[PDB]
């Protein structure tokens, strides 16, 4: 059975495979390319993947997700004591390991987060076999540059109890880089720029190849600046604009707020290929349905300072480095957010018209290196 190559993500994660000297980015069962890294517990069964996500606004104490920010960490660090204050669902201390609890089938259970991963990785490999039609064992998944051991070896760990045979775990600006190719051997020393905006996570990463050998040589972003930031924007310019036309304040029903993020995360999706999209919510709020939409234009200027300060941690990282904008290379870019039009200008204009690697899908760039890496460690 041919190995795989996994991208756990954050909020979403990929899958591809290598053969035939092509990689193949596997669809779902929905036909998406990325599925949600969700898991949820109801009375009668256990959800994972977008049927997960499509059911959150239902079942919010019961559906999980963020097990990336929990995995290989300790109940008392302060990451978790901050994190957690966001959770809709439970996170226990257990023996100073966090576990988290939810409600399955009637009774209280709570899971290792390598466990609620381990959900989501037996999802990717039931998706890859559907496909290749035989069973997939042999995997590579990635992970930060950022990880340490604790959480490289839970990240491996998921891995194990999801059947999977944990070939390797690289970091996924490594990955990116050899999805492009920018791995083989040119006599030269290369540094190249990865670039990645996901859903929740921001991450710079300066790698410097030489000889097929890479070297991580800085990295700088925010773990909490990603696609999700945007959404909130456009959600609450739309709170706002319901009260204007309907002076209602929909903020305390957190079903409307949800349903109405959906929208807009879709509406987003749009304008990075049209300059508007509509928003068609039936009975919002009450019985009043919510039609309006949205113009690229206002888009940015509703996300500006974020899409601008997305730039302090590229100058961070490239002084780290020691490295002036002349001196790097390749730029690619990785993560969905990257997609975004007014992004893309603002890194061009930043590296002084300089292209941009974006032949590649991405929020799959990360999975396709890793179904390379897959097919040579096999
Ligand atoms: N066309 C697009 N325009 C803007 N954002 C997009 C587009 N397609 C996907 N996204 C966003 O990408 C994010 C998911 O990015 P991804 O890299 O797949 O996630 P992760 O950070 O989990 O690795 C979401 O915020 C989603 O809205
Ligand atoms: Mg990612």
């Amino acid at each position: 059975g041919p190995a795989v190559g996994i991208d756990l993500g954050t909020t979403y994660s990929c899958v591809g495979v290598f053969q035939h000297g092509k990689v193949e980015i596997i669809a779902n069962d929905q036909g998406n390319r990325t599925t949600p890294s969700y898991v949820a517990f109801t009375d009668t069964e256990r959800l994972i993947g977008d049927a997960a996500k499509n059911q959150v606004a239902m079942n919010p104490t019961n559906t999980v997700f963020d097990a990336k920010r929990l995995i290989g960490r300790r109940f008392d660090d302060a990451v978790v004591q901050s994190d957690m204050k966001h959770w809709p669902f439970m996170v226990v201390n257990d023996a100073g390991r966090p576990k988290v609890q939810v409600e399955y089938k009637g009774e209280t259970k709570s899971f290792y987060p390598e466990e609620v991963s381990s959900m989501v990785l037996t999802k990717m490999k039931e998706i890859a076999e559907a496909y290749l039609g035989k069973t997939v064992t042999n995997a590579v998944v990635t992970v930060p540059a950022y990880f340490n051991d604790s959480q490289r070896q839970a990240t491996k760990d998921a891995g194990t109890i999801a059947g999977l045979n944990v070939l390797r775990i690289i970091n996924e600006p490594t990955a990116a880089a050899i999805a492009y190719g920018l791995d083989k051997k040119v006599g030269a020393e290369r540094n190249v720029l990865i670039f990645d905006l996901g859903g929740g996570t921001f991450s710079v990463s300066i790698l410097t190849i030489e000889d097929g050998i890479f070297e991580v040589k800085s990295t700088a972003g925010d773990t909490h600046l990603g696609g999700e930031d945007f959404d909130n924007r456009m959600v609450n310019h739309f709170i706002a604009e319901f009260k204007r036309k309907h002076k209602k304040d929909i903020s305390e029903n957190k079903r409307a707020v949800r349903r109405l993020r959906t929208a807009c995360e879709r509406a987003k999706r749009t304008l990075s290929s049209s300059t508007q999209a509509s928003i068609e919510i039936d009975s919002l709020y009450e019985g009043i349905d919510f039609y309006t939409s949205i113009t690229r234009a206002r888009f940015e200027e509703l996300n500006a300072d974020l899409f601008r300060g997305t730039l302090d941690p590229v100058e961070k990282a490239l002084r780290d480095a020691k490295l002036d904008k002349s001196q790097i290379h390749d730029i690619v870019l990785v993560g969905g957010s990257t997609r975004i039009p007014k992004i893309q200008k603002l890194l061009q204009d930043f590296f002084n018209g300089k292209e941009l690697n974006k032949s590649i899908n991405p929020d799959e760039a990360v999975a396709y290196g890793a179904a390379v890496q897959a097919a040579i460690l096999s």
